[PDB]
């Protein structure tokens, strides 16, 4: 197994994964904030005060109430500051010819702004080709979602086989997975794990949680993605770093 | 097998799906127009020449370069003028505690103005359950992905069978399917198909076409779901009823 920075420098390592696993490796963080609020405010003073302390930002652009293409900025801005990637979670799940408007155009210009974006493989790989056809050019990365942390979630054996196939037939562009656990071999690709807390529990529509140490450590993850475990605590900021210093110290531990 | 009439009477219907099966007896159009443009001038001038020739009205409100809730304000207007529904196919397939944000807020306020959106049921019914949260209320319905009209689509099979499980479960939300074919066996059900050209072919990017007498006279579907079949037609309102009568008479055939 290689450390973060030795696979940023692996012969087939895409651009994005590169400069994503250099700065987790400076920065001793495999932490990924889920910014999962309406205001634009909070996100930046998030992105900010959090900046140090996270790999990566993940947004649901669609859930702000004050979005305008100027926040985004603004977010880039504190992106190049403090050294993260920004994560698009669209998961895009339409037919090839529709994902590539939605990826370039509307209201949101998400292409414009993140530097990785997501898709569901359950379309075919029909997604992929629409989405690289706008990301490629603009130098962009996509995550496959190969597995999913809620209750009944059907991205299981066959499905989940399917995602890492599509992963690696398309390797100029998708750059890892969401999962709950390593799915490829291929020491190039991103595993990044949404559902976690500290604490066991979940909520009230079907999210299930598992720690840092599990997802990281037990099931061979390399990022946790953590939202109400941060942005519900009182302190934000002392909240990131519990899981940052949790994600990477389970790391470190699987390194030897 | 019952008319739309007759179905829009059936004990266990839904509101919204009774409300739509009633406009599809009386205009006898079983045709949803897929109004993939990226201009509001356009997305209204095609809303008002074709509303008399069409069931439903499906949007991708997330292409509009010039989305306001104004433009959502007029397309109502035309839905109430000429007896039509709208629906976002959104396909929402995120957690239940985000897709119900990303339902009810955001710039979109899809719930404002949707009779209709979509969901994909690979996260489990979590999914459908934070969507009804938001659109029980505002008395909307929600169709389940069982098929896609895409190469490689992983929609068959066991998966097929958990979405059509998981619609009888919640039908106080979800009316109905997009599929290739039938797939539930209950006539409360409606069954929506996109890949629907007149002539043989596919695009460039993994859709696959099926004629209206196929999809609706030979897989016994409901109604047909039509983008550049039309949007790409000189005469777009010819063309829109070519496809009614195409549709119409291979739902009158089946019903002899
Ligand atoms: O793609 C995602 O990040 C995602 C995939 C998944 O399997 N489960 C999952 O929870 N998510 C997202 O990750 C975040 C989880 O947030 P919390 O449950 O608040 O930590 C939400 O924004 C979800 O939309
Ligand atoms: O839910 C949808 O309508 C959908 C499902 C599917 O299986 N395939 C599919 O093409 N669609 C949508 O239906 C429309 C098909 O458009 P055309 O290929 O131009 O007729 C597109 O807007 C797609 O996003």
């Amino acid at each position: 197994e290689l450390s973060f920075g030795a696979r940023a420098e692996l012969p087939r390592i895409h651009p994005v994964a590169s400069k994503l696993l250099r700065l987790m490796q400076k920065k001793e963080t495999n932490l990924c904030l889920s910014a999962d609020v309406s205001l634009a405010r909070e996100l930046l003073q998030l992105a900010d005060a959090l900046g140090p302390s996270i790999c990566m930002l993940k947004t649901h652009v669609d859930i702000l109430n004050d979005f305008t293409l100027d926040v985004m900025k603004e977010l880039i801005t504190l992106a190049k500051c403090h050294e993260f990637l920004i994560f698009e979670d669209r998961k895009f799940a339409d037919i090839g010819n529709t994902v590539k408007k939605q990826y370039e155009g509307g209201i949101f210009k998400i292409a414009s702004w993140a530097d990785l974006v997501n898709a569901h493989v359950v379309p075919g790989s029909g997604v992929v080709k629409g989405l690289q056809e706008v990301g490629l050019p603009l130098h962009r990365g996509c995550l496959l979602i190969a597995e999913m942390s809620s209750t009944g979630s059907l991205a299981t054996g066959d499905y989940t086989r399917a995602a890492v196939r599509m992963a690696e037939e398309h390797s100029e562009f998708v750059v890892g997975f969401i999962s709950g656990s390593r799915v490829s071999m291929k020491p190039e690709f991103l595993h990044l794990t949404p559902g976690v807390q500290l604490e066991a529990g979940g909520d009230n529509l079907g999210q299930q949680y598992n720690s840092p140490q599990e997802v990281i450590g037990k099931r061979g993850s390399d990022i946790i993605i953590v939202g109400r475990g941060i942005i519900s605590a009182a302190d934000r900021l002392e909240a990131a770093e519990m899981y940052r210093k949790a994600a990477w110290e389970a790391y470190l531990s699987r390194l030897g």
